[PDB]
């Protein structure tokens, strides 16, 4: 065991542009790739042609840089804009 859902839940930092893109600060993996999805509808950014795929509305972008990505992809595309958040208390390990 490494990688998991061990007591609390896991919480990763916003990027400057994907903070500008929802406007959060310190959310999870889900809550953000689910972020995207209702922004991007809600921004009726949403693709017709493909209902996995999405239109860019500016801030999109600068995340990501392709003028439309998939709701999926999302997930292995904010990843790397995802970042540890500051800790409460010392650690080592």
């Amino acid at each position: 065991g490494s990688s998991g859902s061990s007591g609390v839940p896991e919480k990763f930092k916003l990027s400057t542009a994907l903070m500008d893109v929802l406007g959060i600060e310190v959310e999870t993996r889900p809550r953000i790739i689910a972020a995207i999805w209702h922004y991007v509808k809600a921004r009726k950014l949403q693709n017709p042609n493909d209902p996995s795929f999405f239109n860019c509305d500016a801030a999109l972008q600068k995340v990501f840089g392709e003028e439309k990505l998939k709701f999926t992809m999302v997930s292995q595309k904010i990843s790397h804009h995802l970042s540890p958040p500051p800790p409460s208390g010392p650690s080592s390990g």
